[PDB]
């Protein structure tokens, strides 16, 4: 979907991300959306263009749909579904004292069953975090940005000894091989479930990236979060079994989540 960019209207700044500039704004005077403004030699945009058909075919309600396109114009466009609440890590952080558990499983579910959806799909986030979910005005949580790490020009984020690189939301194949996989999309939705349920606190805090690569790969896990039982923290470790093979499919761990949903 080439979307013309004379329907769009610009109304607020939203921040910078890894791509730069991003606007809140409303197509045809009716339809919130957020503008992503590509900064120019920050995207391998050639590349994204020629491939991104999938990813606005994604649909579902849990994935913060890519609306469309605007590439007839320097910088490019990508227009996106609006989320007034903002990311999930710091809408964890602001309202961390109000949560009630079933609301924290809530989120985790939303979560899962964009992943199931991906997964079905065989698409990759390869970036998955609680700072690549956001929040709607109800409240419902929605994955972003998914597949769009694969088109960043950024050697501090690239490459596993970047400072930006998710080391900490990495399973040790990434870390040591670059092996992207569903696994180790299923790994990071378990450090995921561990910042929901520590209301955004940061994975590994005081470890160093290298220090918690070295560590995970000796066997190093999250500990248990104080709000998580141990039916939720069983479902998030068997996210991080060393070995890929071992580790559940999104649509078992929906199921996991479901039965705990059923028994609360
Ligand atoms: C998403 C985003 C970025 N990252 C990126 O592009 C980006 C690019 C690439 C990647 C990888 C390739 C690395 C994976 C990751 C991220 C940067 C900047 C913006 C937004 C953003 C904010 C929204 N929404 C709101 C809504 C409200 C507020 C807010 O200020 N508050 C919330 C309520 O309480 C008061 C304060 C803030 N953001 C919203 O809907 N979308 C769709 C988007």
């Amino acid at each position: 979907w080439e979307i013309d960019p004379k329907d769009l209207t610009f109304l607020k700044e939203l921040g910078t991300g890894q791509f730069g500039v991003v606007k809140y704004g409303k197509w045809r005077g009716q339809y919130d959306v957020a503008i992503k403004m590509i900064k120019e030699g920050s995207m391998s945009e050639d590349e994204f263009i020629e491939e991104a058909k999938v990813m606005m075919n994604l649909s579902h309600e849990k994935l913060v749909q890519l609306y469309g396109v605007c590439t007839k114009q320097r910088p490019i466009f990508i227009i996106t579904e609006y989320m007034a609440n903002g990311c999930l890590l710091n809408y964890l952080r602001e309202m961390r004292h109000r949560f009630q558990t079933q609301q924290l499983l809530e989120m985790c579910k939303d979560v899962c069953e964009a992943m199931e959806y991906l997964e079905s799909k065989q698409f990759l986030h390869r970036d998955l975090a609680a700072r690549n979910c956001l929040v709607n005005d109800q409240g419902v949580v929605k994955v972003s940005d998914f597949g769009l790490s694969r088109y960043v020009l950024d050697d501090e984020y690239t490459s596993s000894v970047g400072s930006k690189f998710p080391v900490r939301w990495s399973p040790p194949e990434v870390l040591m091989y670059s092996k992207f996989s569903s696994k180790s999309d299923i790994w990071a939705f378990g450090v995921l479930m561990w910042e929901i349920y520590s209301l955004g606190k940061m994975p590994y805090e005081r470890f160093t990236n290298s220090e918690t690569a070295e560590h995970i790969a000796q066997g190093l896990r999250l500990y248990r979060p104080h709000l998580a039982s141990e039916k939720v923290y069983t479902i998030m470790y068997s996210c991080w079994h060393e070995k890929a093979d071992e580790r559940p499919t999104f649509k078992i761990l929906l199921s996991n989540i479901l039965d705990v949903m059923d028994e609360n």
